[PDB]
């Protein structure tokens, strides 16, 4: 595999790191030593007690050779902590210049910016000196690191994926995850703010029993030490939640960022529609100190996700007089599985309430089953209205959720009869007074 080592191979190499005005530290992880016609690696003396240590991640010589992007970050946080704890130090590297170093394997992390404003740390780098290049060893490695911009992103976590949009039933949990950049500053820096404001719309009930789980990779921060959670239910029905941090407590974990895990539940105030609409929204905002040397110097970040749900009416009707609207018919709704999970309806006042058993058709022919996500749904007649027979087969509708060109839900939906039952028929929608919109499955009943 590896190229031969020349006789005129130097015992020294170099790292050059081009930047505008930030200094990097390089930590010798492993020595590379010439032996015959190959470089043998072994752990450096300074980190003998860092390696294979349970308080610093049980990193072996071999395990650092196959770190994922996230694990290189986690490794850097744990190396930093060791170096601090043991009052050691890496080599400071001059910006733009050649830096002479022994042959080895190196962590390179940002030590500073010369900027006063909030910086994002460049992601940590593991580099071999020398490294293979063509069929030769390069002893003089150059690294231009990625110039990182601030991250704030919110996602719904569903089925072990992360998506900007979703659909659920009323009563179901929407789970959330927020990743964020932790800003870095110069060493003297004071009165640093790092503050989240999460805003949930009226349709979502924050699960404060479950609460927040706040994490930077491996680390689990403690409530009322590292952060506080204040919750304010607004007049308009929105919940505003504040997650405010002691910056000093998260500073040592800057390279692994902040992760928030929290969840809400879909409630009866939910926006229900079948046109493109805003849905049931979670907004996240991060405010943080920009220039700590000037007061009221902040930068803002925002993300949002949204969650949709749908509904339909039944309109029960006579076979040959479609204008004759039948009271007293009783309906149930099952999914693909066979759960009667459909258990929310509108009442006579026009407000969403839990449905006790069957949907009973009112004097205008109507019962409703609202707050359903997309899927196959089986409308079965459980009781025939007086003077009518039981419908034999269930009417099946498939509600299909519209996507935009990135495959986000838009909030639009279509409905169709899907099991070919000629008694079922899709008619014009039901417009509720709260401005929610339901599908309308017209269903014909014969009088014997």
């Amino acid at each position: 595999m590896t190229p031969s080592i020349s006789k005129d191979a130097p015992i020294k190499g170099s790292i050059t790191i081009s930047k505008k005005g930030a200094t990097f530290t390089a930590y010798k992880l492993l020595d590379a030593t010439k032996s015959g016609d190959a470089y043998e690696y072994s752990v450096n003396s300074d980190l003998k007690d860092f390696f294979n240590n349970s308080n610093y991640g049980s990193y072996s010589q071999e395990s650092i050779q196959k770190l994922s992007g996230e694990e290189v970050k986690e490794f850097a946080v744990k190396l930093h902590k060791y170096v601090l704890d043991n009052k050691k130090s890496g080599k400071e590297l001059t910006d733009g210049q050649k830096n002479t170093v022994d042959l080895g394997y190196y962590l390179v992390t940002e030590a500073s910016s010369d900027s006063e404003g909030a910086a994002v740390a460049s992601t940590p780098i593991i580099v071999s000196v020398p490294q293979v290049s063509g069929d030769s060893w390069n002893y003089d490695v150059t690294i231009n690191p990625k110039d990182n911009t601030p991250i704030l992103e919110k996602n719904i976590v569903k089925e072990n994926q992360r998506v900007k949009t979703s659909s659920e039933n009323i009563g179901d949990v929407v789970k959330y995850e927020v990743k964020a950049s932790i800003p870095v500053y110069q060493k003297n820096a004071q009165d640093i703010m790092y503050k989240f404001t999460d805003t949930m719309s009226k349709g979502l009930t924050y699960d404060e029993k479950t609460g927040f789980k706040v994490t930077s990779g491996d680390k689990v921060f403690a409530k009322d030490k590292d952060y506080t959670v204040e919750v304010k239910k607004q007049e308009d029905g929105e919940t505003v939640i504040t997650i405010n941090f002691v910056y000093e407590n998260i500073k040592a974990y800057a390279e692994t960022g902040i992760t928030l895990n929290y969840q809400a539940t879909l409630n009866k105030d939910v926006v229900i529609s079948n046109k493109e609409n805003l849905g049931n929204t979670n907004n996240i905002q991060l405010d943080y100190t920009n220039n700590p040397h000037v007061k009221d110097s902040y930068k803002k970040l925002t993300d949002k996700v949204t969650t949709y749900t749908f509904g339909f009416g039944i309109t029960k009707v006579d076979s040959e007089l479609n204008s004759k609207l039948l009271q007293g018919a009783e309906f149930s709704v099952k999914d693909e599985s066979g759960k009667t999970v459909a258990k929310y309806t509108y009442d006579e006042k026009g407000q969403v309430v839990s449905l006790s058993g069957n949907g009973v058709t009112n004097s205008k022919g109507i019962t409703t089953f609202v707050g359903l996500k997309e899927g196959k749904y089986l409308i079965t007649e459980e009781v025939a209205p007086s003077g009518y027979s039981l419908l034999k087969n269930p009417v099946e509708v498939t509600i299909t959720a519209n996507k935009d060109e990135s495959g986000k839900y838009t909030g639009a939906a279509t409905i169709e009869i899907s099991n070919g039952n000629k008694a079922g028929q899709i008619i014009n929608d039901i417009s509720e007074n709260d401005g929610n919109i339901l599908f309308n499955v017209q269903i014909e009943n014969h009088a014997g």
